[PDB]
């Protein structure tokens, strides 16, 4: 799918012009996150002549050979463990790597190093919120290593998209998303571990301006008659905040 059909705003695609660092796209089962990822990489494919390496449990979409060079590796027939395959792409030196899933410490740690030594890294997680995303990434590490991981993220995190697909009208289903594309202020707060204040700053990014909470995105979809009230409440990672909004 064309990134313009995604229902996501333009600044998410600017992320693909970043030269290194980590981009995360998350959400529950059948959240459409692979479809977002694939639309964003296929943009790259069409626009830049890069070397692109993919690592997917089953590959979920096959990429056309356009401007870029894309190697898509299924953990299993091609290789075996995400970790294994990741460190193998790493030495290969590509411009972009997509790591289908970081279930593991080893995968996650390799992803972080790739992102810091000159590569653009896409990954997916099943977390529901930009905030939970950060906690899953850090918390999987041993206590004594989390300050470390937290501040690496503060410098190398490029963006995280939390998605949900809702029913209704307009085009079919609609994409509901949360979005956190750190700026100097949230970088700092991640550093100090002020994740509560990071959220308050997402509430300020009006109709985007780099940041946008899920609850807001549900609110505007609802306010445009794009989903129903019940659907919105059902999908909110904090119904109390949306209900306060509605009033």
């Amino acid at each position: 799918p064309e990134f313009k059909k995604l229902g996501l705003p333009d600044k998410v695609l600017e992320l693909c012009h970043r030269k290194m660092g980590l981009i995360l796209v998350t959400g529950p089962t059948g959240s459409g996150k692979s479809t977002t990822i694939a639309s964003m990489i296929d943009y790259i494919n069409q626009t830049k002549s890069y070397h692109i390496i993919t690592i997917e449990d089953p590959i979920e979409y096959v990429f056309k050979h356009k401007k870029s060079i894309v190697n898509q590796r299924e953990v299993g027939e091609d290789t075996k463990s995400f970790a294994d395959a990741l460190r193998a792409a790493l030495r290969e030196d590509p411009d972009v790597i997509f790591v289908g899933e970081m279930r593991d410490l080893e995968t996650v740690e390799t992803a972080l190093r790739a992102a810091e030594t000159g590569h653009l890294v896409f990954g997916t997680l099943h977390t529901n919120t930009a905030i939970d995303t950060i906690h899953r990434i850090v918390d999987i590490f041993p206590l004594n290593q989390q300050e470390q991981v937290r501040i690496v993220l503060s410098f190398i995190l490029q963006g995280i998209i939390s998605q949900r697909l809702l029913p209704k009208i307009g085009g079919g289903r609609v994409l509901a998303y949360g979005l956190l594309i750190p700026n100097t202020a949230i970088r700092n707060l991640i550093r100090e571990n002020k994740l509560q204040q990071v959220y308050s700053l997402m509430q300020s990014g009006q109709a985007e301006t780099g940041m946008q909470t899920m609850n807001q995105t549900l609110y505007k979809l609802y306010k445009q008659g794009l989903i129903t009230l019940e659907d919105a409440m059902e999908a909110s990672p904090d119904p109390k905040e949306l209900e306060r909004m509605i009033r």
